[PDB]
């Protein structure tokens, strides 16, 4: 239960271009996290890199945490070079496969990795016991340095290059240059079964994947097990994971190929904005079989075309908890408080004596209920704990200040527009939220993975077009909605979410589009201490990074 994680200027070679990457332990993605459940890990960061950087423990609650949960300017200042900070990781509710990650910048390009979460002693997993268990981490590759990639959009106000490639596991795969060699493979022996942990570790699209010959059951979600379903092909969106199982049941007596492609490729619908659309390929291999059956190319999986809406909605609407004596659910039935949460990209004006690159020669921006989030220098944590006047305002709003038809395209160019500001929510401790995030069709129709830190929640509905919040509700999953700490808000459309608030601390929540994080698709939930030590924040840890 304990880790060391170096943070390490790492040369690495993909697509021939060989730069120095920041990795953990000179491993590009980093190690795997093991733990059972209820473990408490604690992990030493030391950052022998050359910059700030911070790390997060994607879907773990941290309870009465947050000092470790790691978001930049959220919950602690930077890890600066040279300098060290210990993590104590808190798993409570969480079963299954989630992954960690930087938190700062683009960090998490390439310093990412798994988190395993076996049953816990005495516990068995709801299905039967895979032979195998494999993580498969969808990411991106870009030739150029990161850091540099975001800088320059940082310069010009316009959009972020897209990357190289799409990976599995760090390595693009077979239809990649200089890639073939060191494409991801994994054996399979006939009749068993496999566990694939899938994580999409990508920064920019949500992604279709799928195993040429073979279904998938697909058995849990975000460190909570589904209502098993089984499928041909899944979609996974960044800062999501999906648990599912293989059956190896392919003819290994030379009958059949030995060699079947795993692969995935976007769902982008924004037919006017470019893609990295290169699909990433890995090969599973049944390793008995004879060398005759190797002899040609592996084959390929049916995947969705990228703009298939269709496909992905058929994806999602199968996600359901797993409601069991064992997996028992809690969905919160009367609510406090609700909230409609606009999503949009945006503009913002370009700066004086300065030409910027978006739309209308404006510079990009993001928000929620246009409010485009802006870092502050003081993290909010530290702001709140020590009550620092100036550094946020609390009147995040429950509404978008201006209704208008949402989802209608093509919107006049002066709905364009939004404002910078550090505003959160301040909520006591226990407030049920039911929270409506509602995309609107400014600059694009799409589909946004919405992450909150701190909780899980559960989408009791979605739908396309605007939310009715006298209609809606009427077909909401009251009963075995998908439990998740990253949701896909439907390109156009609505998605319905609600948890209790039961968790004391300062809470990010964002879209998991690196791009849109920092152009300001964000906000902050500060969950005040309730009555009893259970309900308490902890206390600043002695040596926080200092602001
Ligand atoms: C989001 O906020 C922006 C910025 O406040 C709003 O744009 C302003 O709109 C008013 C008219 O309502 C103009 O007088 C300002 O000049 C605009 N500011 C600009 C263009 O920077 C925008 O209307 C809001 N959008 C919503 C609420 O959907
Ligand atoms: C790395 O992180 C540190 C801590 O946030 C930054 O140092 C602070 O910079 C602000 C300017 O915004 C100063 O007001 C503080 O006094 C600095 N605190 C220190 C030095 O402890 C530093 O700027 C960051 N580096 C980069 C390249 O962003
Ligand atoms: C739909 O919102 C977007 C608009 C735009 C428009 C860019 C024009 O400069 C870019 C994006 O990044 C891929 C977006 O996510
Ligand atoms: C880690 O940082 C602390 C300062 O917070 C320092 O005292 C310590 O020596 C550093 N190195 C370790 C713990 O190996
Ligand atoms: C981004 O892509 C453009 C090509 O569209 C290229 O000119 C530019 O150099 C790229 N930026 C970086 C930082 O590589
Ligand atoms: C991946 O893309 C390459 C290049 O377009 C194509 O030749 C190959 O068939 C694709 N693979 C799959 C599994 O779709
Ligand atoms: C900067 O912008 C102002 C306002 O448009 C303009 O008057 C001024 O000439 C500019 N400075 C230059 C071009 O050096
Ligand atoms: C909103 O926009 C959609 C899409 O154009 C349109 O079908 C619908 O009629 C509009 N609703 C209202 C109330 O105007
Ligand atoms: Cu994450
Ligand atoms: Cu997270
Ligand atoms: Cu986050
Ligand atoms: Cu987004």
């Amino acid at each position: 239960t304990h880790y060391d994680f170096v943070i390490t200027e790492t040369k690495v070679t993909r697509l021939c271009h060989e730069k120095t990457i920041l990795a953990v332990n000179g491993q590009f993605p980093g190690p795997t996290i093991y733990a059972r459940k209820d473990d408490v890990v604690i992990v030493n960061v030391y950052n022998q890199g050359y910059k700030n950087i911070t790390l997060h423990w994607h879907g773990v609650d941290q309870p009465r945490n947050p000092w470790s949960d790691g978001p930049e300017y959220i919950t602690q200042c930077p890890i600066q070079p040279g300098a060290n900070f210990t993590y104590k990781i808190i798993f409570t509710e969480e079963e299954g496969t989630l992954w960690w990650h930087a938190h700062s910048e683009f960090d998490r390009a390439t310093v990412h990795g798994a988190i395993v979460i076996h049953p816990k002693r005495g516990t068995v997993y709801p299905y039967p016991k895979p032979h195998k268990e494999m993580p498969i981490i969808l990411g991106e590759w870009w030739n150029a340095d990161v850091e540099q990639i975001l800088l320059e959009s940082q310069r010009t106000g316009g959009d972020v290059n897209i990357s190289d490639a799409n990976t599995i596991n760090g390595q693009p795969g077979d239809f990649a240059p200089c890639s073939k060699e060191d494409t991801f493979k994994m054996s399979v022996e006939h009749g068993k079964t496999y566990l694939l942990r899938v994580i999409n570790a990508g920064l920019t699209n949500e992604m279709f994947f799928a195993v040429a010959g073979h279904r998938l059951t697909v058995v849990g979600t975000d460190g909570r097990y589904l209502r098993p379903f089984t499928v041909d092909y899944i979609l996974i969106s960044p800062g999501q994971t999906m648990n599912m199982l293989l059956e190896a049941n392919c003819a290994t007596d030379g009958s059949a190929n030995s060699r079947y492609y795993m692969a995935a490729r976007p769902f982008f619908t924004n037919t006017a904005v470019n893609v990295d659309d290169k699909n990433t390929t890995a090969i599973v291999e049944y390793t008995d079989a004879p060398p005759s059956a190797s002899a040609g190319p592996p084959d390929s999986p049916d995947l969705p075309a990228m703009d298939d809406i269709a496909a992905a909605t058929a994806y999602t609407a199968q996600l359901r908890s797993l409601v069991t004596k064992e997996h028992p659910i809690d969905v919160p039935m009367e609510v406090d408080e609700h909230m409609l949460v606009t999503i949009s990209v945006n503009t913002i004006p370009c700066e004086p004596n300065k030409t910027c690159a978006g739309p209308g020669n404006n510079r990009l921006a993001a928000s929620l209920n246009n409010v485009s989030f802006m870092n502050p220098t003081i993290d909010i944590l530290d702001a709140y704990y020590d009550s620092i006047s100036g550094v946020y305002e609390p009147d995040f709003p429950n509404k978008p200040p201006f209704f208008f038809n949402f989802t209608a395209p093509n919107p006049p160019q002066d709905l364009w527009f939004t404002k910078r500001g550090t505003k959160v929510k301040v909520v006591e401790y226990g407030t049920i939220l039911e929270v409506v995030f509602q995309d609107t069709a400014i600059l694009g129709a799409e589909s946004h993975p919405m992450h909150l830190h701190g909780f899980s929640f559960y989408v009791v509905g979605r739908g396309f077009g605007n939310f009715d919040k006298d209609k809606d509700p009427a077909t909401y999953n009251l009963v075995d909605p998908p439990y998740q700490n990253t949701v896909s808000v439907p390109t156009g459309g609505w998605a319905a979410m609600r948890f209790r608030a039961a968790n004391p601390g300062v809470w990010f929540m964002h879209c998991h589009f690196d791009r849109h994080t920092v152009w300001g698709m964000d906000t902050v939930f500060i969950v005040k201490n309730g009555k009893g030590p259970d309900a308490q924040m902890m206390p600043r840890p002695p040596n926080m990074p200092k602001c």
